[PDB]
């Protein structure tokens, strides 16, 4: 917690405690599952990027979206579907604990052929 | 608000806010789904039971369980397969985010038939 | 069967006959599954209550429900989906043979998590 | 019932409560399900063949079995799959509540393609 | 061949021909399925009852349907699924191949709990 | 039948009553079936190609297969998946019945995308 | 390479790029699947005939199809159900890239019983 | 094309001709499906991302991945399961076609909730 940098913080503690044992640590498992989410706000995705990292689950940059107002959105890998979905639902906590934050749609998200993280 | 008693109210402000739309008056889905708290504590339990009452949410009262340290259960009955795990990941978000609240672990419910409530 | 309080000794003897081997002792499987029974009538629930109590079958308290005429409750929790939905043809029989005795409207029940009964 | 013969009217009026509407004269349904009771004891078997006649379930005469100890055995058809299942339970309720009743051993019965009865 | 009465021997001879394997002798398997020849014929019905005794697939005795022109039946016992269509197929090809013999309607049949055939 | 070559109108004949309604003229099903017939007799397998012409059952001319003696084989096309195993037995019940005919070894065949024959 | 005629080497060269592992010598693996090319033209559906032969991929001689404009037609047998689909992307593959080619349009196909070829 | 920045135009031609249909506006479908492409070059996946803008298929920005030899990725957003798996070996031709392009290792992706695509 001391090397995760100050601002996601506040988040990480959060989440540490929310997810439990499916969000620390499980080798056995493979990584077929992620979760995106996209907002119009690219700080406080950021804050969200910075916020996950652990050995279930790890968070890329933020990244842009398609445009046919840009989206920015981050990527947050899981291992199993249960951590997929309760990642999403991991936010969603935060979001209505702490209203300053900002709202973020998102959607779960499946993988065929496994993800090279280990 | 006004009318459910205060004690259970800085919860279901959360669970208010935390569930959305998928927690109030749905009438076309039946109901099919609840979700079981079961913990040692009356009193939180008492608390949890206050703290939800909705349009697609509601729980009964604090009951035992059997004995083969008595466990003391409430159900929280729901519409569909989302908004049952969805409370029950509403649970775990408060005890997360305010530490003083008890924990309580529970398991999703499927009833086959359909409940009388509407 | 000296141990279970009279009033239900009718009905458990019944039972115990009815269920069987699906009723009794079968510590390998897990409980994922019960059955609630509703009805008008505490004093017919509470005989069902005391009723049911078996090696692969437990019945809890009697409860109330939630009200959107007080409908009371007793769960009766079993080991298998067989258990479950003979249970429930179990109570059916007593109707049928029994006609004094009240009629009584239920479903079945399934969980996803196990339920701590060994 | 004054038209069913007396022998089987005890089990008739039985399983005329046990069953109810599933039981009596459903129109839509296809008959695609029957269940075989199997047993050594002819007579029993002929009171049961009489005691099921209805607008849901129709029972054929005693049928002897394949032998590779006489087993006699008569089928008992029905509509559904919930029919089908509670004709199981609705014997062995007999069973339960009138002991002097013999013990028959039964199997649920699917077919594939539609039987000729409407 | 020689056990069996020589009425059903023609079409004995066709059907040991048009099995092959999965018609003698699979104890490993379990027998859940049979497969219902119902005509008005109870003639040709008993020809087929004595044509079909093999390892995997017996027949038991002629027996009627209920009636709502009375109706004749006689259950041909299998293994497994690929003899309980194949034997469907065995009569409706001495039918085809021998046009004397009469036209019998039928449908595969789907036991759920196994029969005391070994 | 006049049209069809003479060669394989005994066969012709037999399998026009063996398949019945489902190989004749069934435009509204899609093909998407076939059962291919392999054998070391090309005289057999022309004969067999000969055979089947029908509204629901169409077969391509003899073909060679890959060789890691000369495997040849013919395609018979068919509608639904009731046809497609009732061919395979159709030709099965002409080797049972007429023992001249040679055996054949072959396999039922599944087609994702749909088939030119209309 | 230099085993197989020179006509279908860029062919050949350009799969054996395309497929890789899953295209070469994978025993354990059944053959269930095969892939049927048609075209009205004999050249080029040849050309693709003698481009496939592999350790997991082989093709048959080119061959006719049923006509209720004549249609020729050539299979190409594989190992798994991603071979299957993965060939059938390997030709379309080489007709975007190579414009010269002819379009030929293909169905994936599915076979029960396994094929003899290993 | 003339609006498609040059880099990616052999790539944008090839995938234009490869994906057809299925590549290009069907607006009924909805957006669940997307394939990520992962490698070391941050040049060959620009160009990659440049390469695919179409009616059914739009492709992100370039994008890092979580670090446990830094690893770039692109998404490339499909609407159905076909041209998700089709776009997968889209680029595997212009690989095999094209030897001097570098290799990329992809996986297929499936999205629960729909994407704020069209």
């Amino acid at each position: 917690i001391d090397d995760c940098p100050a601002k996601a913080r506040p988040q990480h503690i959060f989440y540490r405690r929310f997810l439990g044992k499916d969000g620390r640590r499980d080798p056995k498992c493979q990584w077929k599952f992620a979760v995106i989410f996209w907002g119009n706000d690219p700080y406080g995705l950021k804050k969200l990027s910075q916020a996950f990292q652990f050995g279930g689950v790890k968070a890329g940059p933020v990244s842009c979206l398609p445009h046919p107002p840009i989206t920015y959105c981050v990527y947050v890998y899981c291992q199993n579907k249960d951590t997929s979905k309760k990642v999403q639902m991991a936010r969603l906590a935060w979001e209505a604990s702490h209203p300053l934050a900002g709202n973020l749609q998102s959607s779960i998200v499946k993988f065929k052929k496994p993800l090279p993280l280990t």
